[PDB]
């Protein structure tokens, strides 16, 4: 009966708001102010939210969605039918929540120590080393140490985690946890669509890889780089080799072009974490999008004073939104600040929907918003207007190369993480083979090799945040494809003509309008609709990303040919 379904979702909304807000508060308070007491308040709230999820989920499952007419109420009820972990029996729920905590804590407190010397944390110490050291042995110390200390220590938890996340999935009508995660896209063709998108980016990635490999051969020596092989995984300027832009200085196409180091300029001109978020906020409002409320500035944690990994927080009351980031003053982190502020923008845009529909059109959309703005921020024009820099085709290629080292290098990495996890969850990778299958994919997709042979008890996936924190990853792959589609469309709405990479949407109210109407849908409609509102068509497409990078593909092709490069590796 329609009226009874309608009433049921009104009640679910009122009560979810209250319970989720209380849970979010306790999760914040442990993420920022670890305390035995904040971790104890967190443990209580886990029990509260489970009980509410079990209560309304059991009620939701009594309705026959097949016979409901109103499509909103049908959709909401369908979501509430999925209890997630609250479907578990009590013992197993307890054990699962404790495993998640233990894994997340283990990762966040791990350190890598010199004997009779200092102990280094991932952020900022080890990331700095991976970004700035140009010495094979120093990079290897950090790369291997982080795996020895974080990765190996997550292993004891992972099999039971898999058992329990899968058990919950099956109790909610899925075959395993990857199935449940894939379901968030509501796209039966998802695996093949993504495969196709990846395949389209292979020429650009293989040409970037070959060019970077040649430059590493020049710096690290012929004895350490095989011009026909995979690249050692510790040399790309980043702990996971997921973005390569910190080795720009080793691969600059045209050295004779001046670029100012923005880090020096940011530091010397008195930039702070606070100032970095004010610039992000100011860009959103330039587009006519919403400012973050006064409360955001009061309650956010914008520096290390904790779980440091950058994250945006909805407190499910339509007024309180926060970022938690251990911000360092540099351009890499200004982009991370923009990313996080696009999550906040989304929260604010869909804040008046029912709480069950307060998500992105799909998870990739949530990830893409901030990155779209950052694309304009990162342009040489934009950096100059911020006083962080002082024409030529040589400048163009240099800029494209910088952008490519992040955006194109990330494509195979972002694709492979959940390829691994889907096969763990479906049972085709058992714990005996976790690590070998990870490295098979690191070779197949990224063309990387481990600098030190892996050994019994290694668990390199565990050294990447998203694995112990149980955060799906395919969202980031989708993000990097679709953010270029949004840029293309917003630039076209902004009246930009000429090379897409020269576009800066700063101050375009027209661009901000396309984004706002789509964000306002939250999760109320199939995501193709939001895709079409923004772009004029309903598909995920690598066309826009290829269009952005076309000058670089052509440059890289001619350069690799000149040196007789053999693209790929065995
Ligand atoms: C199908 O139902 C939605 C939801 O209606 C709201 O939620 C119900 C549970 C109940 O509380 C209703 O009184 C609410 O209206 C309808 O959506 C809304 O429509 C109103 C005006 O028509 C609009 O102002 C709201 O923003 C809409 N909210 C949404 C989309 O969540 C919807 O119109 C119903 N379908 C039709 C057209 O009959
Ligand atoms: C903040 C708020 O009150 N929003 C509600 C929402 O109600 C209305 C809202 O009054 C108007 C204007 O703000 O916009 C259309 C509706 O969304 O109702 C939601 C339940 O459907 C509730 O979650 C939300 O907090
Ligand atoms: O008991 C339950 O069913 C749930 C409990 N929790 C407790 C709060 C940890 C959840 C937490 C979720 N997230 C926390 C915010 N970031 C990631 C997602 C979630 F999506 C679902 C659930 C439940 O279903
Ligand atoms: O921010 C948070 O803490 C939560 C966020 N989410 C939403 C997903 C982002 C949740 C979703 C839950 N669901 C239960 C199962 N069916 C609907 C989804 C949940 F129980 C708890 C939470 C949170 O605590
Ligand atoms: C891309 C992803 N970003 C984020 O988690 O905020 C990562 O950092 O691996
Ligand atoms: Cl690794
Ligand atoms: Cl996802
Ligand atoms: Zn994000």
């Amino acid at each position: 009966d329609e009226a009874e379904a309608s009433k049921f979702v009104e009640e679910y909304d009122r009560t979810s708001q209250v319970v989720w807000n209380e849970y979010a508060g306790a999760n914040w308070n442990y993420n920022t102010n670890i305390t035995t007491e904040t971790s104890k308040i967190l443990l209580q709230k886990n029990m509260q939210i489970a009980q509410h999820t079990l209560k309304y989920g059991t009620q939701a499952r009594k309705f026959d969605v097949n016979q409901l007419q109103n499509t909103t109420i049908k959709r909401i009820i369908k979501k509430v039918q999925d209890l997630q972990r609250a479907a578990l029996p009590a013992q197993e729920l307890e054990e699962y929540n404790k495993i998640l905590l233990d894994m997340e804590t283990t990762y966040s407190v791990a350190t890598v120590c010199h004997p009779q010397g200092s102990c280094l944390q991932l952020e900022p110490d080890l990331t700095n080393v991976m970004a700035t050291s140009r010495k094979y042995e120093d990079l290897l110390w950090a790369w291997e140490g982080w795996r020895d200390k974080a990765g190996r220590a997550i292993l004891q938890f992972y099999p039971k985690y898999v058992e329990l996340i899968n058990q919950a999935a099956r109790l909610n009508g899925y075959v395993d946890a990857g199935d449940s995660w894939r379901s968030m896209y509501e796209t039966p063709s998802l695996e093949q669509d993504l495969e196709r998108l990846f395949q389209e980016l292979q020429p650009l990635y293989l040409n970037l890889h070959a060019y970077v490999r040649r430059a590493l051969h020049r710096h690290y020596g012929a004895q350490h780089i095989n011009l026909e092989g995979p690249i050692p995984a510790h040399l790309l300027g980043n702990m996971w080799a997921q973005t390569w832009s910190n080795i720009y200085d080793l691969v600059v196409p045209f050295p004779s072009a001046p670029s100012m180091d923005t880090t020096e300029a940011m530091l010397k001109q008195g930039w702070t974490p606070r100032r970095m978020f004010k610039e992000a906020d100011d860009f959103f409002t330039s587009l006519g999008l919403l400012p973050v409320p006064p409360e955001f500035w009061q309650k956010s944690m914008l520096e290390k004073p904790v779980v440091c990994h950058a994250s945006a927080w909805d407190f499910y009351n339509g007024k309180d939104f926060r970022i938690k980031q251990c911000t360092t003053v540099n351009l890499e982190d200004l982009v991370v600040a923009h990313h996080e502020m696009g999550h906040i923008q989304y929260f604010m845009q869909y804040k008046d929907l029912p709480v069950a529909l307060r998500e992105g059109a799909n998870p990739g959309f949530h990830e893409a918003i901030g990155d779209v703005l950052a694309l304009s921020v990162s342009t040489p024009k934009h950096l100059h207007s911020l006083n962080l820099l002082s024409g030529s085709d040589e400048h163009d290629i240099n800029f494209l190369m910088k952008m490519a080292l992040d955006k194109i290098a990330f494509i195979p990495f972002s694709y492979l993480v959940d390829q691994w996890r889907w096969r763990v969850f479906d049972g085709s990778i058992t714990k005996e083979n976790y690590n070998q299958e990870w490295w098979s994919l690191r070779l197949k997709y990224q063309g990387l090799c481990p600098p030190v042979p892996r050994t019994q008890g290694d668990f390199d996936p565990g050294a990447k945040f998203h694995i112990p924190s149980s955060v799906p990853y395919i969202r980031y792959f989708v993000s990097f494809i679709i953010q270029f589609q949004f840029h293309e469309a917003l630039c076209q709405a902004a009246g930009h003509t000429g090379p897409l990479h020269k576009c800066d949407i700063y101050q375009s109210k027209e661009a901000g309008q396309r984004l706002a109407t789509a964000m306002k849908l939250g999760f109320s409609r199939p995501w193709p609709e939001a895709m079409q509102l923004i772009t004029g068509q309903p598909q995920m497409s690598a066309s826009a990303m290829l269009s952005y990078f076309k000058p670089l593909l052509d440059w890289l092709r001619t350069e690799n040919e000149l040196h007789g490069e053999k693209l790929g590796w065995p």
